[PDB]
């Protein structure tokens, strides 16, 4: 279905549209070392813990992306009676779950959160703990990280994708992930072991942590090869004496090297010491981590400008505000931005989903002329008192600040200035007119319709369109935000 709100307020946009082989002995050895070093590094400060039923109820109630039959199920105590029976089933080491098909699916989601949730809840893949990870950072934060990684001297910036990542995960990758168990004791260990020994037959949040983990490991190996610690001769069997060299390199260099990566699941950006990384393909290919859209043995190509590197479906740009201060903001093609908002998965939400998109754009894509205007139109056409609901966060696991009834300039201020640790001057912005746009020709390159007549005619007749949507949804309180523009 189409969102009839995002649709009607965008007239100009109407007429647009059996593998992974197990690794060889040498590759298996270096990956073992690497993943041993990396678990130890991730465990150096934090202590694993079990997550409570109270934390789960709380994580279900908040914006976690039939989200609400889960909220009803949790308040049902007969759900927890079942969870108690299956938890007991698997402190033994047995498992048979994982109208009551909904309890069984959700229960499994709790048991897994209880046993392995600490990874995400205590931010084991947050940048501070993992060096190369970015867990918990929204799109306001990521481009600043790309600009740090990009700041490190060396080669080009590489951002290669694995071709179908999830199908390239090997039993060796699974074994290295399962070393988390060694970190745990007692009841926790047994509960986690029941979870893990289920893959062998997660849980998108556990999956994300484990994907990030493994990709971090993969990138460290590729870097090791790039730097000539290992090579083509070590693939089948590691040459004598190189074992200790690999451990020494992990030990003295692992942490600096991690700070030259931004890794989010299967997505990564690496700035190596030099461009030997481009031909460093022997361990990568032997790990089954074959790059997407390029012949197996053809050197990688990277970027010079951190501002054109794609990461998490976006590139990132420096923006200079009227007061001379510089933001770093996400940007992506605008057709895909509107296209997604036009998609509906009930008039209340759709209107409430349309409003989350709008408010998302005002937070993240305010620098795009058409999205600022289109966002204010939506916010003008949807009742002020309607809470934004629905999914707008698409496969990035952090964000959601736009899911408020609070004034969006207030939240813009809190995220871009107050809570921006790359904003030295904390003086607030008082008007939307002082919140910067892209350059005009940049806006156009990323799909702006500005300068065309189809959008000329929408921009000037916008109030007619807003009024039309006010009619359909009906007799409600509406505020006019169109005067924040100009
Ligand atoms: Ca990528
Ligand atoms: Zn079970
Ligand atoms: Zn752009």
């Amino acid at each position: 279905l189409v969102n009839g709100v995002v649709r009607l307020l965008s007239k100009p946009w109407d007429t647009i549209t059996t593998k992974a082989p197990e690794p060889p002995e040498g590759v298996k050895y270096v990956l073992n070392e690497t993943t041993n070093w990396l678990w130890a590094f991730l465990a150096r400060e934090k202590r694993p813990r079990m997550c409570s039923r109270e934390e789960f109820i709380r994580k279900v109630n908040s914006n976690a992306a039939q989200w609400r039959s889960a909220r009803e199920a949790v308040e049902d105590p007969k759900f927890w009676e079942m969870v108690d029976e299956e938890r007991e089933a698997h402190l033994r080491g047995e498992c048979h779950t994982c109208r009551a098909i909904w309890f069984m699916w959700l229960g499994a989601r709790f048991l897994e959160f209880e046993a392995l949730g600490f990874l995400n809840e205590d931010h084991w893949l947050g940048r501070k703990n993992s060096g190369g990870g970015v867990e918990g950072l929204g799109l306001q934060k990521l481009g600043y990280i790309l600009r740090e990684v990009g700041t490190r001297p060396g080669g080009r910036i590489y951002a290669d994708d694995t071709a179908g990542w999830d199908t390239r995960i090997t039993r060796a990758d699974l074994e290295n992930e399962a070393k988390v168990l060694e970190l745990l004791d007692g009841e926790h260990r047994r509960l986690a072991r029941a979870i893990i020994e289920l893959t062998y037959r997660s849980g998108q949040v556990v999956t994300y942590a484990l994907n990030t983990f493994t990709n971090l490991a993969v990138q460290l190996v590729r870097m090791m090869e790039g730097e000539g610690v290992i090579g083509p001769d070590d693939v089948e069997k590691l040459t004598k004496g190189k074992g200790p060299k690999v451990r020494t390199w992990l030990s003295e260099n692992g942490e600096e090297r991690l700070s030259r990566m931004a890794v989010s699941g299967d997505d990564c950006v690496v700035k190596p010491l030099d461009d030997r990384f481009a031909t460093s393909l022997h361990f990568l290919n032997a790990m089954s981590k074959v790059r997407k859209d390029i012949q197996e043995w053809k050197p990688s190509t990277g970027w010079y400008d951190w501002q054109q590197v794609p990461f998490c479906s976006n590139h990132f740009t420096e923006l200079i505000m009227k007061d001379g201060r510089t933001l770093v903001t996400p940007c992506r093609g605008q057709d895909e931005l509107v296209g997604r908002a036009r998609i509906s998965p009930n008039v209340r939400d759709t209107a409430c989903l349309a409003k989350s998109y709008a408010q998302m754009w005002l937070l993240l894509y305010f620098h795009r002329r058409d999205l600022r205007l289109m966002a204010n139109a939506i916010c003008s056409a949807v009742p002020v008192n309607w809470v934004p609901t629905g999914r707008t966060t698409w496969s990035i696991h952090a964000g959601g600040e736009w899911m408020t009834t609070e004034d969006m300039l207030e939240v813009w201020n809190r995220v871009w200035i107050e809570e921006n640790e790359w904003m030295e001057d904390k003086t607030p912005v008082e008007k939307w007119s002082d919140v910067p746009y892209s350059g005009k020709r940049e806006d156009i390159w990323c799909g702006s319709l500005i300068g065309t007549r189809a959008r000329a005619t929408w921009a000037e007749n916008i109030q007619v369109a807003i009024n039309q949507v006010r009619s359909i949804i009906g007799d409600e309180k509406y505020v006019d935000y169109m005067s924040s523009l100009k």
